[PDB]
């Protein structure tokens, strides 16, 4: 009969001659191995699928007379090629199967049939989300770099029947190059073998694709493999990436070369083309603005990027300050005007002083919807630890709000200015920064608790409002506590230590309130000693203080605004480094002069 | 061997799991053999592709539906410390 279960049940036993007579049904009835009736339920996976799911110490004998056998049938739509056409394996070939099997013996035999090295596998398997998938790029070459197979990567790149392109891009426009960035773990076993992988495959672009700058390719988020290691925050990769440096053909492939080495100092010149804040969007606005994760902080710290933010910061240390003389002189001001408010020369001075606070509210409600409209695309991003951005946005909201409603007369104006004016000081706590040792400290300080307090808050506001509701109702009947407000502050005080606790002579239910309180006190002093003790356990860790570098990256964010001038006089952004002639390509490049003395790494090698 | 069960009503997965003895549990519920032996596996391994596996896993003994199964046990009549190591291995924690 040569039905699709005979066939699919043939090729699994690796048995080539069982496939006699097959050519006679498919021609007599007119049919093709890739037509609907020959594919698996559900799916679009054929018989050749079926075949190399099935390998025999590394082959299956059926796919060399199985691929004769299409060939033979006049198909208009070839084996090799076809592929499967669901929701989750869109697009998924034979060709990706011997790849994930591991059978080099394979992917020749199909590539030399006319395998097409370019067909994606682009169905939501293989897509990048949260659920069950295997993300590798999508193409075949991308797949054998990121299951490590130097072998096949090889004969995929330089085979005779059809050599895969380095420049070959996915659905997202990934290159293999953003393919094994998007894969690499910042663990040392992962992350040396994608560094290892990603140096042989640009190595490889130079002989392959001598005129292409494989690194320069953009993904479709305008990002290269540099500029997408910085998003995904994949330290190891970037790390090496932005620091790489050869001898010998492969030199101008490096972004660090080293001018001279004496003793324990190295000089050396890296490339920033991707990396100054010169370009819009660049390395340094994606690590501050555009990355989501943990490992923002450890970016800034690498060389060149450390030495690079510290020369812009020298260069804008006196404009830091500056900025915040300025803020200071608006919250005297803010402060000299909202005491010696009247009540609800010296008048002409004040009535000055309203002026003056209007138009500091109304500049900085523009600089911030300035600051956020430029963080529109990562506004969440843009303000995760950055909270400060949202402060002196709403400090000028409530300074407009508060002077309209002093130019209505409406006497709720004052605890708007009152508020703005307790946020105004708050936001002084900003420009901490500036200064290593109160800059560390705002970030040594600043941690975990606020996040775990607001767990906290919930069992203590359900125990405050339980028990205040309840001494309410007992302490209605005669022989403190007269409303829900009053009864929730008296339980509050026990917090502050001004508890109050006493046998009242004339509630007619005393030694029950008394108890009530009893119940209270002991509740909440077990609970606060569960959340200190909950608290020391997570934050007591001895992880080595990551303060140093956060202030690093708080400092890195403050540049990165600071270049751009006002949101009124928008600065002409200086180009850091020299252009400099690093070899032939000549290779000239905007390059960067690092000095590093290390006598502990140095002595080691002597 | 493993439907024999003891004058409390157990067999040995579901003793192994109201004494609290999560490695001979964890072994037992996840068991896969190949050749002669395949009956005797709880988990059967349907595909894989490079790093995802999708193993079917066989819940005689296991799911709620069944009075005095595993999961039953583990909740409320399990005296030990391991119960929370125990609820959070496959296939009780996707389950
Ligand atoms: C529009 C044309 C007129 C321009 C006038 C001059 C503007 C100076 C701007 C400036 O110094 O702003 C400092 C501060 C905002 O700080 P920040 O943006 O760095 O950080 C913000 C947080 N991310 O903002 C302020 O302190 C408010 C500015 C108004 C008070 C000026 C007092 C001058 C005393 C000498
Ligand atoms: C600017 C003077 C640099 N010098 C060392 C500082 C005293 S140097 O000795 O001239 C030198 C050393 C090493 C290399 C090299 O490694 O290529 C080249 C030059
Ligand atoms: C439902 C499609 C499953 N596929 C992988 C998802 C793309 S598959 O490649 O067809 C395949 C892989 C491996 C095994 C096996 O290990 O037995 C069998 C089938």
């Amino acid at each position: 009969r040569f039905d699709r279960d005979r066939l699919f049940s043939v090729v699994s036993r690796g048995v080539p001659e069982e496939l006699t007579g097959l050519l006679e049904y498919l021609r007599w009835n007119s049919k093709y191995l890739t037509d609907s009736a020959y594919t698996e339920g559900s799916t679009g996976k054929t018989c050749l699928m079926k075949a190399v799911l099935n390998l025999q110490d590394g082959v299956n004998a059926c796919i060399m007379p199985l691929l004769q056998i299409d060939k033979d049938s006049g198909n208009p739509k070839l084996l090799v090629n076809a592929q499967c056409t669901d929701e989750f394996y869109q697009g998924h070939s034979a060709l990706h199967i011997a790849i994930e099997k591991r059978s080099l013996q394979c992917v020749k035999l199909l590539v030399e049939n006319g395998a097409d090295v370019h067909l994606r596998a682009c169905g939501r398997f293989f897509q990048k989300h949260q659920g069950t998938c295997f993300y590798f790029g999508e193409l075949p070459l991308s797949l054998a770099a990121c299951t490590k197979q130097w072998d096949v990567v090889t004969y995929l790149l330089e085979n005779p029947h059809q050599p895969a392109s380095l420049e070959a891009t996915d659905s997202l426009g990934n290159t293999v190059l953003h393919a094994l960035v998007m894969i690499a773990d910042n663990s040392p076993e992962n992350s040396a073998l994608v560094i290892h992988m990603y140096d042989g495959l640009l190595q490889m672009g130079a002989r392959l694709c001598p005129t292409v700058q494989l690194e320069e390719i953009s993904n479709h988020q305008g990002l290269t493999p540099l500029k997408l290691a910085a998003k995904e925050g994949k330290i190891e990769i970037f790390r090496h990436i932005l620091q790489r440096e050869f001898s010998g053909p492969y030199q101008p492939l490096s972004r660090k070369f080293t001018e001279w080495c004496y003793g324990p100092v190295r000089v050396s010149l890296y490339d920033l083309s991707s990396v100054d804040s010169w370009e819009k969007n660049s390395v340094l606005e994606i690590i501050a603005f555009h990355c989501k994760s943990p490992n923002r902080h450890r970016m800034v710290v690498l060389e060149p990027l450390n030495k690079l933010l510290q020369e812009k910061w020298d260069r804008l240390v006196s404009r830091f300050f500056f900025n915040f003389a300025c803020y200071l002189v608006y919250m005297f001001i803010f402060t000299v005007v909202a005491y010696h408010q009247p009540s609800l020369f010296g008048e002409s001075m004040l009535l000055l002083g309203h002026i003056l606070i209007l138009l500091g509210g109304i500049y900085l409600l523009l600089g911030q919807l300035w600051y956020f409209w430029r963080r529109r695309l990562f506004i969440w991003i843009s303000f995760m630890d950055s909270y400060f951005e949202i402060l002196f946005l709403l400090q000028a909201l409530l300074t407009v709000l508060s002077q309209v409603l002093r130019f209505m007369e409406t006497e709720w104006y004052l605890p708007l200015l009152v508020l703005s004016l307790v946020l105004g000081w708050l936001n002084l706590l900003y420009y901490t920064r500036g200064f290593q040792h109160t800059g560390i400290y705002s970030v040594m300080i600043q941690k975990v608790i606020l996040r775990d307090l607001l767990r906290f808050l919930l069992v203590y506001l359900v125990f405050l409002f339980g028990f205040a509701v309840a001494l309410v109702s007992l302490s209605r009947e005669a022989r403190p506590y007269r409303s829900i407000l009053d009864a929730s502050l008296e339980l509050f005080k026990f917090t502050i230590g001004m508890g109050e606790l006493a046998f009242q002579e004339q509630l007619r239910f005393r030694g029950v309130v008394l108890l009530l309180l009893l119940a209270y006190v002991l509740l909440t002093y077990v609970l606060l000693l569960n959340m200190l003790i909950a608290l020391m356990s997570e934050t007591v860790n001895h992880v080595a203080d990551n303060s140093w570098s956060i202030w690093k990256l708080q400092k890195a964010i403050s540049v990165l605004e600071m270049e751009n001038g006002y949101w009124w006089c928008r600065r002409k952004k200086h180009r850091e480094g020299r252009l400099l002639k690093v070899g032939t390509r000549p290779d000239e490049r905007w390059c960067f002069r690092v000095e590093e003395v290390n006598w502990a790494a140095w002595e080691k090698t002597l």
